[PDB]
């Protein structure tokens, strides 16, 4: 019921593989999100890609509403022990970001961006 850092790093690629084919995406954009650099304008496809990833994680519903209690319960299935506290801190800081947006892909993308900005360590997106 926990993952090692090695398993986490590899999981990023497996998660991406289940979402990227549904969209038209630029490799440079994915590379930037992979290192937690959300400092560039996203396309709708890129935003919806973040929703696809989060749906797989079970942290949002299809309306893009972020579920903090469920996200906290899913953390051991998503990140290694080394990143748990950073992630718990970001879940709390970003739990209401979705309330500022109406469209599902934007709700998720803005939440992921908030996680990347609040991260007190390196942040990696699938």
């Amino acid at each position: 019921s926990h993952m090692t850092m090695e398993q986490f790093l590899t999981s990023l690629d497996m998660i991406r593989s289940g979402c990227a084919p549904k969209f038209k995406l630029k490799t440079e954009d994915l590379d930037r999100l992979r290192v937690g650099d959300f400092n560039f304008p996203p396309s709708q496809d890129l935003m919806c890609y973040t929703k696809c990833v989060s749906l797989m994680a079970g942290t949002v519903n299809k309306k893009g509403e972020f579920n903090a209690p469920k996200a906290l319960a899913q953390l051991p299935h998503l990140v290694p022990p080394e990143m748990m506290e950073m992630s718990r801190k970001s879940v709390e800081a970003c739990r209401d970001t979705h309330k500022q947006f109406k469209e599902s892909c934007e709700r998720v993308y803005q939440t992921a961006k908030c996680f990347s900005e609040n991260a007190d360590g390196q942040f990696m997106w699938p």
